């Protein structure tokens, strides 16, 4: 529920271009996310449905908040999301990964600056202004 910082509407700068959004789903326990982006020139859209996972049978859901990202290029790709405070962690498969996301809220929750960390290119800047 520490997601909910997320929910609305996103233009996105850097690395890609466009807009993102963030809606809630029924029960509260998955946040879809639906991404409207230009990389390149070209297109570049998907989903991604973040949450725990949880067996049926299980009592406890996973200690990780997940997501998985299917996107229009036929790719899948697995995320661990932490929020601690007002910086958001977004993990490459699982916590302590090599590649992830790391960005802050603004004081008035309205910019989530940041950037994507991984060895090779190091890495880029990237800001999402929430406009709706």
């Amino acid at each position: 529920r520490a997601l909910d910082r997320l929910i609305g509407t996103w233009r996105v700068s850097g690395g890609a271009e466009g807009t993102v959004s963030y809606r809630g789903l029924e029960g509260g326990h998955f946040l879809l996310q639906d991404i409207a982006l230009e990389q390149f020139g070209q297109p570049v859209t998907g989903v991604e449905v973040i949450g725990r996972l949880k067996e049926f049978g299980a009592e406890e859901p996973g200690e990780d908040i997940r997501s998985r990202y299917y996107d229009s290029r036929g790719n899948t790709f697995d995320y661990v999301y932490e929020l601690d405070g007002d910086t958001l962690t977004i993990w490459g498969g699982e916590k302590g990964s090599p590649a992830y996301y790391r960005a802050t809220f603004s004081a008035d929750g309205n910019t989530l600056s940041g950037a994507w960390v991984y060895p090779g290119g190091g890495g880029y800047d990237s800001v999402m202004t929430r406009v709706a």
